[PDB]
């Protein structure tokens, strides 16, 4: 038993990151295969971010301005195209290393694990929520840039997930693996409204299960409710409105606790109208967000 | 910026990870050169537990009662001994992944990563902190006994723990490398009382440090306090001591932010007094003590 933020093995990523620099700008790249992915804003230097032109600025640069550095040895750059935001650089060799994987684009409310590089290093790895308004609260400092989110299931990662910046609010933003920005965010140095955030409501009834499961249970009580009267509640508290798809997912925690859906919600509205009232669920204070009830059954089963 | 509860890169323990099993128990092993590192208690049979004379188990056992297998290929078990609450089973092949690596005994209020394993295959990744009374706070299922916890400096990985337990109460139990528990516990199936926890306290003042460095302030206030005064406080709370070695570790942090340690001692002292308010700080609900010092210049610098 037991309950953690757990982030998935990364050593199937750490074979797949490189250093990349280009001019004076050092970042991380991806290595799969003979390409290299990694951010565009590569070929700038931090004063052609105010308003970069991306083509003309990636237009004076030729293969051999690549400098592509895995571990020790230096990559042959052989080809450079930008797609979206991301630059691919073909090299001459497929790295030995490349695990099976796909590029895949997750939804908000999904969750991934950020395995945080500095020239082409690792450094440490976390479990990351994409928020409902697609920014990621990350630990990202200079040089992170192309450090990449990802999920595995047995031998496959599914890349999701590619660091290109911090906003001015100190929340992070980024790009699927093909460079299309998860949200409204470009890359360069303005001002970027996100939107208004919200509450993943079925990952927060996840990890009420989770609860429930680990021995929690303090906050179970007498009550139910409908999935109107609970989201008039989830509408008052800033929470993602609950619907029967977050329901149907929700089916296999329900079945092996036992405690119907609409009575876990009825817990959850208690909670947000009452508050802990100092009690700690799962060691946390808060009601936490960033489990999906995917990862919830994983964790308890001891999926490898 | 942003401070995340980071976990090393578990790639170089990856490659390490075996499955053990004698007869009907399986778990987890560490295989580094010639030598596979696993709980002793896969000697016993469930009902063996209530109270095992592991050496007369032990003496039941031939080399080739122990099947080590590694990814799909087996291990050829040459000889085996238990040092303390571990088996060493010597096999024939030096691991070709094992990495650079010490086995150390950590103190209690340090932290590390756990690569949680089931059947010699990694499942997760967490940062723990072994807390003031010995145990540990995981995220463990049957057979992820044989997980081990780490940390790693470049390129050498400090073996810190070995999963061995989950006592009554919920909380883990394990040793050292050399199978020296860490606290009272004994690999038995009895009831085991677990001290009296306290507080990290120098750990929380890091990450007051780490919130300051991050961003998060509200906290901040006019007043300061002795290593005295707050000490009163701090017992008040069942919070660790603070003494002048402690201060001494914090000398980086209050350096960078140019906030005296005993003037941060004072902001804790109001937040133990007074709550958080309904805040939070740097998204968690309550003083987080699993961040070390140590940990806090370390993510905050970006050492790979
Ligand atoms: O955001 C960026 N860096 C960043 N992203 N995660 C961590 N960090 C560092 C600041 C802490 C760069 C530098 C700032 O200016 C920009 C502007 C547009 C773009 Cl795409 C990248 C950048
Ligand atoms: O504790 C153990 N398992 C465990 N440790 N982390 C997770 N888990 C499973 C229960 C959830 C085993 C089985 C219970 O009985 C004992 C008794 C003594 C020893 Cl050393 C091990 C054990």
């Amino acid at each position: 038993s037991g309950f953690r933020k757990m982030a998935f093995p990364s050593g199937k990523v750490e074979g797949c990151m490189v250093q990349v620099t280009c001019g004076t700008t050092t970042l991380n790249g991806l290595w799969l295969d003979d390409v290299v992915y990694c951010p565009r804003h590569v070929i700038c230097t931090s004063e052609d971010m105010l308003n970069p032109n991306y083509e003309d600025l990636l237009i004076r640069k030729s293969n051999h301005n690549f400098l592509v550095q895995a571990g020790n040895v230096q990559l042959r750059v052989i080809g450079h195209s930008m797609q979206n935001c991301v630059l691919k650089l073909k090299v001459d060799t497929a790295n030995p290393k490349t695990p099976k994987y796909k590029f895949v684009r997750i939804q908000p409310g999904q969750t991934f694990s950020v395995l945080a590089c500095y020239n082409g290093s690792p450094s440490g790895v976390y479990q990351c929520a994409m928020r409902p308004n697609f920014t990621i609260k990350g630990s990202f400092l200079n040089g992170s840039c192309g450090s990449v989110g990802f999920n595995i299931d047995y031998d496959c990662v599914s890349f999701c997930y590619m660091h290109h910046m911090e906003l001015p609010t100190g929340v992070h933003a980024g790009t699927d693996l093909e460079g299309n920005f998860y949200g409204p965010f470009v890359d360069r140095q303005t001002a970027q409204a996100a939107g208004t955030d919200t509450t993943i409501t079925v990952n927060v009834l996840a990890w009420l299960y989770a609860a429930v499961i680990n021995g929690d249970r303090w906050f179970l009580n007498r009550f139910t409710t409908t999935l109107n009267d609970f989201n008039l509640v989830a509408m008052k508290y800033n929470y993602e409105p609950l619907t029967q798809d977050h329901v149907d997912i929700l089916g296999p925690l329900s079945a092996q606790t036992g405690i119907a859906v609409l009575d876990m919600c009825a817990s959850l509205k208690e909670l947000l109208q009452n508050g802990m009232n100092g009690r700690t669920i799962l060691g946390s204070a808060l009601l936490e967000d960033e489990f999906t009830p995917f990862d919830v059954v994983r964790q308890c089963s001891g999926v490898t």
